[PDB]
């Protein structure tokens, strides 16, 4: 039934933006009279390089660009259109509502996924979501934004980052959270944002432009966060608990066996009773509560994230807009989207089974694509 | 039966660790009466709890066991004969002579390096070593090192940090040093171990013993090395470096399309005109200059390093003596060297060419032993 689906696939809504454009301190947004799209600015690194704009406009343009390509939904589908893609479950981009005053935030997330489930309805059929969480507010408030956003139309699930109420996801106060998001049946997609701290890259990393930030750090944040959820047994006391991890689970499917062997060897937790012999083994989680995007641009990542979770829970993705082409057409066909068809092919063969299933049929069948 | 050999494996030294006896300060080794190993100091924190004991003797044993395991050769020749392993390249464990001042460690280095060559004297054709260099002396102190050591017997390459010279591997200063390793034609083993600040592990990190710091750390710490290594043209300038990676290249193998897919995207990189259309891709590197050793665990990670660098440039090691078994006899064989083991057998067979390739006969070729 082979019909393609884009898992991993980002926007900021009109609502998001504006409010982002409200705000006096980071995040936010500024729109200049020299440039055509507005600009996010995330880091206070770069707070500074606005100011010198904003004096000097000769200098830089602060941040990043927010495009029509975050930004517009016609956009989205002349992207999915010009690369073969029929469904898209689209998701807020980083840094989502992590930064919001806790009293503020379960409005906005409010306005934001009724915005998300009205973009979907203007596309009926090729358009789901997964819904962002105001994390920063008390867990009532949370439990109570989970129990809206699952009865908005077209929303198939969460996107979590790894702060989680701010101390990450092996904070036991997650627990009730993650509890109500897995009776709600909603999948939780595990995102990235907060990488690594930035002196482990060097004194020399900026030469390397964003590579190493977003090659390792980003990779490396998500395999630190679903290690952390996993040692901590949320997986064992939440047992219907469902996680799509974002980039291939970053390391996960190579460390694996490295995981493992540091439990079993581990002297402090086989002598304190937490390596006992009916323990449910990291293998036995991918297999049964994790499923990976196929975002990993290569057949060699691919085969050992297929070896770890099995075809049956690899899901195509995209990471649209985040690696437009630098020099072809941006109104064109994506190579960063065909690079991760072109591993699927090569990995298990082209018009195969496992290819219809990693391109699309397993997210319409685990995420009940109408 | 073709030879096995462990190309990952660690001692520490008796002029090593009489060194660190002598040092006031971390790291340090102290001796106890009330103990039968001398302990290893190698944390601020633990400073507290060493005065304590060398006040009472009642009191807990600070630091960790400078076990038989770690200092005796006798014990690593009994672990080879009860593991199957017929040759060790031993190597100098971490933290090597990173912590040295710049006039002192030539000599230590000197002295450390001869006791290596006459520990693999005594058994001949069983052990061959790579050595550790001063690096916190200058580059021209470095590289009369370099050449002192290529000269001693049974000396097979070099240990290296991922700290360099200070500043890790991407340093412009660290050239000349990667060039006369190479013309000497010495492998360089690099090996982690400053990990990850320890934060980005959070507030529960203790809860779960090393596993964090080990399973993680450890092995983001090599990849992020080589990747800057890599960025820097390092593989590019010193054509006729060859680099073997520690546990199977940290997490290379499964991120070099992501490095490669991020380099081809980077406008600053494209447009500065640091992505020609003839680069030499990671791939090509992960073929041509780097070995990865096997300590990886699971026949799913050792078929994404065959899949990088080719059955040809990978090679067995055990980590000994990191990972002892826990409840099981430390004598006997070790579980943490036959998860390895049955890795490889897992994943291209037992009793093939491949399998007797990286378990030993790509070491032999490669190193000439
Ligand atoms: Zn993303
Ligand atoms: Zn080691």
């Amino acid at each position: 039934t082979p019909v393609v689906v884009d898992i991993h696939t980002h926007m900021y809504p009109p609502s998001y933006i504006a409010m982002l454009e409200k705000r006096q301190t980071i995040p936010l947004v500024r729109t200049f009279p020299q440039a055509d799209e507005p600009r996010l600015i995330l880091l206070s690194s770069e707070l500074a390089a606005l100011d010198a704009a904003l004096a000097d406009p000769a200098a830089k343009l602060p941040g990043r660009p927010l495009s029509t390509h975050f930004a517009s939904l016609a956009q989205k589908m002349h992207f999915m259109d010009t690369n073969g893609i029929r469904v898209s479950v689209i998701s807020l981009a980083n840094p989502w509502f992590d930064f919001l005053a806790p009293d503020e935030a379960p409005g906005i997330a409010d306005a934001v996924n009724a915005e998300f489930s009205d973009m979907c309805a203007q596309h009926v059929g090729r358009l789901f979501f997964f819904a962002a969480l105001p994390l920063s507010a008390p867990v009532d408030a949370v439990k109570a934004s989970i129990e809206r956003v699952k009865n908005l139309k077209y929303c198939r699930g969460i996107i979590l980052g790894t702060s989680g109420l701010g101390k990450g996801l092996d904070d036991p106060h997650l627990l009730p959270v993650f509890e109500a998001v897995a009776d709600a049946k909603l999948l939780v997609f595990l995102a990235p944002h907060y990488g690594l701290p930035n002196e482990v890259y060097g004194p020399r990393s900026e030469e390397y432009g964003h590579v190493l930030p977003l090659a390792l750090g980003f990779p490396m944040e998500t395999t630190i966060a679903v290690a952390r959820m996993y040692m901590a047994g949320v997986f064992d006391h939440v047992r219907n608990l469902q996680m799509l991890l974002a980039h291939s689970g970053g390391t996960l499917p190579f460390l694996a066996g490295r995981i493992e062997s540091c439990i079993v060897h581990d002297g402090h937790l086989v002598k304190t009773g937490k390596v006992p012999k009916d323990r449910r083994t990291i293998w036995t989680v991918l297999k049964e509560q994790i499923y990976l995007d196929a975002v990993i641009y290569s057949e060699v990542g691919l085969q050992a994230a297929i070896a770890s979770s099995g075809a049956d829970r690899l899901m195509f993705g995209t990471d649209h807009p985040f690696f437009p082409p630098i020099e072809e057409d941006v109104q064109g066909p994506w190579d960063s989207s065909r690079l991760n068809a072109q591993a699927v092919i090569k990995a298990v063969g082209e018009g195969s089974s496992d290819a219809a299933a990693v391109m699309g049929l397993n997210a319409v069948r685990v995420l009940s694509l109408k």
